[PDB]
């Protein structure tokens, strides 16, 4: 499965999912006309897998403009399903009414979709959290259910952030915590469990390379425990998904290693393959032109 997997589009932001045997997985798509001004993002597209390698295109599954409350710019998102119903959390740009980056929730009866807001307001709004000046930091959103039923909200750029949801998927709970223990934090924050350990991987420096850190507990606190991803091909915008699949472990992301003319702008998802030591660590990715091997049920 050569990578980049999709080529008659380009695609960034990935996020993934696992349900009944399939991989669906969910990305932005840049229509940017060059790498030379600035993105230009419409609508998340969706893909599905039997085997990481083969992948069905089941074409646009929301656009930024899909919320009322929503000016444009359909930045980076994440899908859980919870309780047969399928929650995704998007960055998109608020109009006038709250200046600035928001988070937004959509909800589906299925992993394709139809998918629509779920609240018809904004869940994140800028105005929410003040603590830095950047009009941009509400972004990137991660989505998290603990063992304990309790699921958490992460989010942001440069202010790395967490709240506890509400089991109706829509609602925060309680207050917004400032996560400590991640040097360098930028963006792209992706937790998630495996076996006792608790990882929360994330964007880190300029140009962004994918760091990480464990935890004991979702509520940390996390330890730095190195570099996950070097820096991506051609692309200063570094972005992962951490999924399980079939006894292997997968490490999505993306590239500026696209045709034609691709780079920053017009970026590419790109999948390989993560492994764990013994101790718990990840060893660091191997970003590679030939991609993943099939591994179907
Ligand atoms: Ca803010």
């Amino acid at each position: 499965a050569e990578n980049p997997i999709f080529t008659d589009v380009f695609t960034a932001d990935p996020a993934a999912l696992v349900h009944k045997g399939r991989v669906y997985l969910y990305a932005g798509r840049d229509e940017a006309p060059d790498n030379t001004t600035f993105f230009v993002m419409n609508e998340w597209l969706v893909y599905s897998s039997d085997d990481m390698a083969n992948w069905e295109a089941h074409g646009p599954g929301l656009r930024a403009k899909d919320f009322t409350w929503a000016k444009g710019d359909a930045w980076a998102s994440q899908v859980i399903e919870r309780n047969g119903k399928f929650y995704w959390y998007v960055t998109v740009r608020h109009d006038d009414t709250k200046p600035g980056f928001a988070i937004g929730v959509a909800v589906g009866d299925s992993p394709i979709g139809p998918f629509k807001d779920a609240l018809g307001k904004a869940l994140i709004t800028n105005d929410m959290t003040t603590d830095t000046p950047i009009d941009w930091d509400d972004i990137d959103p991660s989505v998290f259910i603990d063992d304990d039923g309790q699921a958490y909200l992460f989010w942001g750029n440069t202010r790395p952030r967490y709240a506890k949801l509400k089991k109706n998927m829509v609602e925060l709970d309680g207050p917004i915590r400032a996560i400590e223990g991640l040097p360098e934090f930028t963006e792209a924050i992706w937790v998630h469990k495996y076996q006792d350990n608790y990882y929360l991987s994330y964007a880190m420096g300029f140009p962004e390379k994918i760091g990480y850190a464990m935890g004991k507990s979702i509520k940390g606190p996390w330890v730095y425990k190195g570099i996950l991803n070097e820096v991506a091909g051609n692309t200063p915008t570094n972005h992962q998904a951490i999924i399980e699949f079939n006894n292997k472990h997968y490490f999505i992301y993306h590239t500026g290693a696209g045709r034609p003319d691709g780079g920053q702008y017009r970026r590419s998802v790109s999948i390989d393959e993560l492994f764990y030591n013994p101790d718990g660590t990840i060893k660091r990715i191997v970003m590679t032109t030939e991609g993943v091997a099939p591994n179907k049920s």
